């Protein structure tokens, strides 16, 4: 297991959503899928050009697993993935002048989509986030952070994926609505109701 | 014909497109597709709740429209549209904040789109943008801007439009390239090929 600090900008954004108030707080969950939607074009689009990129599984689509006995939400997605260089220096579309902007403004948290930083919003819902993903060109890892300046990554052993990821929310105590199968279907029709791609409710 | 100043930051953004060298310009045609698509997720929203919203017209499409003689490529759409004060107090969306930063990150263009600014890349490859606008709460209008500060609004009694929004670049010498078929179709393909709305390229 590898420990690492957050970029300073990354560490600044998650303490300004995690230590104010804010009401809207529903939106992490378009954000989520956003960006699994944007992970799903990757992938589609590769394997145009090159159709066993499809090997690691040809579905496209987007699942979302509440547990109440865990108290987790999981967004799953069968996207492009990221590799450990992804999950150690951060996507190349997270760059600090999209963070930096974005607190300014902050100081509706809906903005935060437009910014490139939307997968942060998890921590307004979250205590502990778990992502644990598999892109074609790397084994299977896991990025796991409880916020508080510092993140893990490891080499998951766990169950294979074949390809894509897994957002694992371990939700703070006062935000169960989220694991609701009522709630998390209005949310998805008022925010992610034309993404092009399946998104389906596990119920419980 | 009123007459009126950017956003002082607006104003900034586009004299440092026009005035610096950029490689991967192309960008601009996804920056208004998504825009496109994005005016008509908005409408397609409103109009589950009041099927009236549709009395405008109930097709839902992006049209790209390149003319030879006349030098201009057209991008229309039956998207949401914009009101006049959408015209002249700008989009809610489109802020100080998510201009100011961008512009010292650049200090590839290609993340414009993630600042909500994606509009402004038309002029990239034109000289002269004109919008004209139909929002089923208002009049129709023209917006248009040769840049250099200023912009302008009036009423268009022209072609009845029915809803939705046609953004017409009337391209730099230079730019002609993007009036052809197949750079236009490889544009699309690269950048834009899961929009979940038709696409329609004209023949001339
Ligand atoms: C979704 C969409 C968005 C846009 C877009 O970005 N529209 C804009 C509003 C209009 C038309 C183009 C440009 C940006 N516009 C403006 C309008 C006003 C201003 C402005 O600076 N106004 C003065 C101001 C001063 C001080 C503070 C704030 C504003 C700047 N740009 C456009 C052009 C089309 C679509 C579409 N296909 O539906
Ligand atoms: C498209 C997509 C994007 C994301 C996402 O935004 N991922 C990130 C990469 C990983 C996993 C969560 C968070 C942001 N991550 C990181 C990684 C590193 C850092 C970081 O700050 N690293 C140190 C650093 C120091 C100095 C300069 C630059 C980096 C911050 N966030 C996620 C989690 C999932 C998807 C998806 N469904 O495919």
């Amino acid at each position: 297991v590898e420990t690492f600090a957050f970029q300073a900008e990354i560490a600044q954004l998650m303490s300004l959503i995690i230590n104010t108030f804010y009401s809207n707080k529903e939106i992490f969950l378009r954000e989520l899928i956003s960006n699994s939607s944007d992970a799903l074009d990757k992938i589609r689009y590769e394997s145009l050009t090159d159709p066993s990129k499809l090997d690691s599984g040809k579905e496209l689509h987007i699942n979302l697993i509440p547990n109440k006995q865990d108290r987790t939400l999981t967004i799953v997605d069968t996207g492009i993935g990221m590799t450990k260089a992804d999950l150690i220096n951060n996507l190349g579309t997270i760059a600090k002048s999209g963070t930096k902007a974005f607190m300014e403004a902050l100081q509706d948290i809906s903005m935060i989509g437009q910014f490139g930083v939307g997968f942060y919003s998890a921590y307004l819902v979250a205590e502990k986030v778990t992502v644990i993903t598999k892109h074609n060109d790397d084994e299977q890892y896991a990025w796991e952070s409880s916020a508080g300046g510092s993140f893990t990554v490891r080499t998951d052993t766990g169950e294979p994926m074949g390809r894509g990821t897994k957002v694992i929310l371990h939700l703070k105590e006062d935000q169960t609505e989220y694991l609701e199968e009522r709630r998390i279907k209005e949310i998805v029709k008022k925010h992610s109701q034309f993404i092009g791609y399946p998104i389906t409710l596990f119920v419980e």
